[PDB]
């Protein structure tokens, strides 16, 4: 009960930024792989800048499951 409350915000965290902070991890991998490929024989003047848009792409991804991730580390804590 108690203990099945941390096993519930534990595994609840693991299920979200396990989920998507891997999702990302592959996404900035393969987007931004391949676009930063696409800015090398072009000068990486303006498009190594839409090849941010890519990686942070990813970045957002991981970002609501890691601070739901945070917010559930925190509230594992208390319980």
């Amino acid at each position: 009960m108690e203990n099945l409350n941390m096993d519930l915000l534990y595994m609840a965290a693991a299920v979200m930024m396990g989920l998507a902070a891997i999702g990302a991890a592959i996404g900035i991998g393969i987007l931004g792989g391949k676009f930063l490929e696409g800015a090398a024989r072009q000068p990486d003047l303006i498009p190594l800048l839409r090849t941010q848009f890519f990686i942070v792409m990813g970045l957002v991804d991981a970002i609501p499951m890691i601070a739901v991730g945070l917010g559930l580390y925190v509230m594992f804590a208390v319980a």
